[PDB]
DNA sequence: AAAAACTATGCATGCTCTACTGCTTCTGATCTAGTCGACC
């Protein structure tokens, strides 16, 4: 089921998306909220950062999270 | 006849209830914008 999420029926659906779980990372990160990492994170889709891949929220999610992980 | 002791009282303090009025803050209801899931 991991390995091909689009397939799991028996699991409802989670009803958190990119936007979503950009918020939900912010609030529980505690991260400021007009940070620049907080703004990387809701605007994944803006390239104006420079910062890596400018399209792909799961690159700047794991970017913005590597200094804050074990 | 003269001095001392007890009682009346009375005015002022601080406390207490009781209420009234104002400001600050918390809760709840409502409106509007954004988001997710399903399809096609």
């Amino acid at each position: 089921r991991l390995i091909l999420p689009q397939l799991e029926r028996e699991r409802m659906a989670y009803g958190i998306k990119e936007t979503m779980l950009a918020k939900l990372y912010i609030e529980l990160l505690n991260l400021p909220r007009d940070g620049k990492d907080a703004l990387k994170l809701l605007n994944y889709r803006t390239p104006t950062g420079t910062h890596g891949d400018a399209g792909d929220f799961a690159m700047i999610a794991y970017f913005v999270l590597k200094p804050r992980c074990l």
